[PDB]
């Protein structure tokens, strides 16, 4: 029969409770200083239904350390007793039995609504709202000892002042002025501004109004730190850029680098950096662990994959070893790559864009849309030159294999080796 | 016969001496400036119990550089000589002999006990409170110098002003007032907050107030300063962690990464995050050397240690490189993991939670509370498939050993080796 | 027939257009408050030309996430269509049909020229900028706000007292002053200086002038965050700097490491940071990917390129691999390097500078531009001493190659290993 | 004939020119709005030896890009033509021909010592200072420029008040207090506090006031940037520490850890961070290159060179390589290490501290001293123990060899071979 914790009932009446200490936590002092109806009847029905609530919490759920969730509301009541249930019953005892400094049931209410922050926080902006409302609350509380202590010094203070500049000697000023200057004395005291209109007199509020420069120091101090910290949250990526730019520049200019091999180098750079954005893709593939960085590593494998007709056969785990083992490269378009008499322990496929090879004004192989180019394996296993050398074109995303990886993944499994060797396509064998 | 330097009554004098520094710093410029009676009786005794503790500073010992703790006194005389010692004697020389600036001693006071500050620092909120008592002395001894002014411009000042004000027309204001609008102002200027009651006239009082303005300026701004500091220092590991997940994010918006794939590899980033914190524990695990890291990795050995029976057998040598060989490996709940026709060369043993291993939908060895499966290892050893599939359940805690590291690491020991072989239980052999 | 997006009438066009919205956001609202002749005729004008300017903005072309420039106008417009088109046409919009704060199409211009902010961005500098605009931006419509009440109030107010400070009491101050006082006070509270000058009296600019107090706290904690953080991104190569020098005092100090070898240390130091500036040119030369790698490396072989005679014949394969196989060795002038009895598979060219090769006071081979020195590599394949000692003199960049790593390069084509080995030149073979 | 740069002539002239650069920029401005005698005889001297200085400048050398030292002054000559050396004589070219703003020389003297701020820069303090400095400067400034305007208004301004205020009614003030009251007010808008003596009335001046309210805002801003970023300089290795121990701390509660062997785990942290403060020192080492690694390695060697008999008939590569292969291991006083049964290959020396060998209550080799203990190697050769277990005492710096390393750097020299295995001295061979 017990409700669980996540019931959107049990929000609703969180929200609720938001709203109704907000709401006491401002009206109490203003009425307490400055000042039949219900407003009675709903200064107590408060204390019902906070008393109904600690009612809901022992009849919903908790979340303990080991269980998350628990039933047998008993458990839930024994958990809640010495501790936020002592603060919650101390705020759900009615205290009317004047003297409002004892309605300290309020400041509980604050500190278990506190106690909900880290919920109700989701990104930076919700805590400068936050602070700009604790802000506002220090104001209000610190206008209400304002006013007491002005009407404790009439039997020369700062209401005679008031009763002089708008104009209502003594009579005396509405309510409305009253309270509006204690509320403009306090910020002009707490964002040290200081205006002339409304300055202390005599010895009390000198001595008052030095706490309120000191608190005021504190907080604005508070709030210059945190605005620092989120500008500088996100210039941090900024600066990442700009140091990676720095590194380059300054590699750069320490060896001469000629105008042509220089200006390829940074627009190389802004290349990489218009979709890399400094953090490379390799170091956290790497950080994912195995299964699921196979996982990932396939996803990748939608362009030889249902091309390539012998892959078809394959096994699953030769699907997943043998697509982690390719490379796929990036170069920007307009580049020379292996020439001849090389090595040719590098094998490549082709993977995306397109590209021509020349050897000696011979192009060939204009392909590209996920063909194949390369040499044979099973007779000629010999370095040198496959037929020679490239030239550049669009998207140079070129398929990189290993004549050794290859063949290591794939003698493992001759069935698929067979039926590879058998379907041995290549667009164009330079030769 | 002599007492050490960490005895409790020596640092209840310590606290005493602080107690009295900071009586005499408050007491020796306001009776200087703005002032029969034991008073005197006690200042002097200030200085008695000075010398008593030179006395015991001889008498106690204290920290060398190479001798943290030594006797023979005399030693101790000797260090203390030219030096600290010099400065708590002319702390200790009676200047009886009005004039009250020559009592430089009492700052000479406050300059031990900042030699005596470092121990006072435990946090970082001490270093606030001690930012506010110096912010408070700054604040005294510039009202004692307005007040020493105001006093001598006095034969149109700020003075006359006070006494217009607060009615007491020159008569004049009580001693009580004619401080309290002193510090009001000392602070209407440091705080930069600047009210218009009280401010300077004549030329003297405008050259002060330059002078104040200045230190102001300075102090605020090293405030400003530390509270930064302090609110980066915690932003740091927020900004750790945002970076972290903005990383992943790019990664995965970079690879498209279809909605399947992706929300398990978000999942599983809160998930590492959740107890990880950024931080991989196998850094720091690296990072202890050798004979406590196989200590700290032999505590991880509660597990397989008691409930297989060979390992009781086994020498404690054997015991810690054959624990230190293991790895414990994390998994969240709902994982798929090696499947049939793999390399067999990754022994696995069961260690937390449970698995499920279903291999064309025959489900077996459901156990998973620190039990065995894998294959046999003397006649088999030969890659390939061991039964087939696993399939997913609960907490994924698996136990990877290698093939070719547990028969180095057990090949050493023979004795063992056959002990090992004969108790050869597996839950469930996967065949 | 259409033109393209990067025309520079285009440009000029913008560049006008931003003229234009600052003239309409500064005058109309100045116009609204305090405030037959052509400037009705250049109001409307204003919005005739925004008209061409939508129209031209449908002949020009766009940049699509897909196609960066695009025919056929028609698509142009149907991307327009319900987004920033619908804000450019609303701005328009003649709202002719007084009552000026209908003119809300200026605050959608100022919307569209921050969609242009970030073009207009070139460095940090026009951040700066572009926030003190703003500044004096809000500043103004504060001030128009200020008036306005200033006006309603007076049937006490600000006003009275500005026609009591600057005599002409009431007649009335001119529209001169009547505005200069208003942006007065708008800074007094925006800065938050708060002079006594003029100051609000009555309930309606004492509640304003806590909006304006709250404006300015946030506004002026944003300047100091972007000005730190600006500040924080050049001390942090300050402070990359400091931390090298402090790692390097933290090893030197540990190890006492005497007068000599701690002075050669420090030395070195200073001579590394002159010119490799903390970052090692090695980490971005590993950066650049293998093609664009060679390329750089093969700059650097304007020295034993030319100079050796076998080299010319090679195949640029062969260039490419064998530059790359270098190593050039810095070392600050005044170093003694490999003895001899040492092992000899460290062969060593000259590169560049000059050194001395004393064996006993035997100093020989004083070259040094562009020479070799060395030991026969055919039938020697010893190691052991070569000759003997070397003797510092100036800049000591030698050349490293390996005897495993020049052979494993070199044997792979065997015409330019005969040419190399019989143009076999040493300009003193070290014997 | 020449003089050389850095002779201390230069550096006296150096210092007096910038003693007359502050004079000049002080005095001239005040004498200009403020205000016979060889005050006009010290003006003209002035310019006088600023041409015995450009006279002096191109007598003496300078730093060129390619030379720092050079001689022939007609090379100097010509470098200093058409750049400073044209705002240097601008600045030598007397102006006396009232009108006082024709005085700009002055200014670029300022920017000619702001050339040479460079090298007056050796700390951080020194650029407080120089902001003060600048400070102070742009304040004065200002002052000049607001008595110039209430002396043009004067035919209401601030100086019928200030003739109100201190007594003097116009007569007229003091050209004392007509000073100091301009200085006391710039201060007053520039740190923004704003009393209420002295405020703008006319229009000038309120625009003058508006002009020093952004001027203060921006410095002001300046220096708190300038604060804080010294401030985390020096927080950053308190971060370093506290982001360690969390680390640290975060490892300990993840795995329980009981109480032993954590306090263990953070005694030892703390031993660490003791004297290594985070700074590793081996990648110090291997940052350090090859030849003075080894000399550094080298240093440590005053432990085993001198007390090893063998050692002595060494040659000095052999000291190198010998040297550089060993591992001098720290560890704390009380430690356990390598048991029985393990392997031998851990060869071991005895380096610092003492320790003794515990095998089953066979307490023996209470050496530690440069002592040595471990196996034979001609004939044993063989993994298993050695005598037994290690027991903890007082400093445990132990001396790491490997049986391989040892082996193949010895083998390669069979002299000192021999000579080694002659003089096998091992204090305790625990057989």
């Amino acid at each position: 029969w017990t409700i669980l914790h996540y019931s959107p009932f049990k929000a609703v009446w969180d929200w609720l409770i938001l709203l109704l200490v907000i709401y006491t936590a401002v009206f109490t002092p203003y009425s307490a200083a400055f000042l039949c109806q219900p407003l009675a009847v709903v200064d107590l029905i408060v204390d019902i239904m906070f008393i109904v609530d600690i009612l809901i919490n022992f009849r919903t759920t908790y979340v303990n350390a080991n269980e998350e969730v628990v039933s047998h509301p008993g458990r839930i009541a024994v958990h809640y007793f010495k501790g936020w249930f002592l603060i919650d019953m101390v705020a759900a005892i009615p205290f009317d039995l004047l003297i409002g400094l004892l309605k300290t049931a309020r400041l509980l209410r604050l500190v278990r609504v506190a106690r909900k922050l880290d919920r109700y926080s989701e990104y930076g902006a919700a805590v400068l709202f936050l602070l700009m409302c604790t802000f506002a609350l220090i104001a209000h509380w610190l206008a209400c000892i304002w006013y007491a202590i002005g009407n404790m010094e009439q039997p020369i203070g700062w209401l005679h002042n008031l009763g002089d500049q708008i104009g209502k000697p003594y009579g005396g000023p509405s309510i409305k002025d009253k309270y509006v200057t204690a509320l403009y004395f306090t910020f002009s005291s707490l964002t040290s501004v200081g205006f002339g209109n409304v300055s202390p007199n005599t010895n009390s509020e000198k001595i008052f109004s030095i706490c309120v420069m000191l608190i005021g120091s504190l907080m604005y101090a508070s709030i210059f730190g945190n605005v620092s910290a989120i500008i500088q949250r996100l210039y941090s990526g900024t600066a990442r850029y700009h140091t990676q730019m720095l590194r380059v520049r300054e590699f750069i200019r320490f060896h001469q680098i000629p105008n042509p091999l220089r200006q390829r180098l940074e627009e190389y750079f802004q290349h990489a950096w218009s979709y890399t954005n400094g953090i490379d893709m390799n170091a956290v593939l790497k950080g994912f662990p195995e299964c699921l960085q196979a996982d990932i590593c396939l996803h990748l494998n939608r362009s030889l994959l249902q091309h390539c007709k012998p892959f078809r056969g394959a096994t699953k785990g030769c699907l997943r070893a043998l697509a982690m083992k390719f490379k796929t490269t990036h170069a920007p378009p307009g580049d020379t790559l292996v020439h001849a008499g090389d090595l040719l322990t590098a094998l490549y496929f082709i993977s995306r864009g397109s590209i021509e090879i020349l050897r000696g004004d011979v192009v060939v192989a204009i392909l590209g849309k996920n063909d194949i180019f390369g040499e044979p394996l099973n007779l000629y296993a010999r370095p040198g030159k496959s037929n020679g050398d490239v030239r550049a074109l669009t998207y140079c995303d070129l398929h990189k294999i290993h004549r050794d990886d290859l063949l290591e993944v794939l003698d493992m499994y001759p069935e698929f080796s067979d039926h590879f060797w058998s379907s041995l396509e290549i667009t164009f064998n330079l030769r």
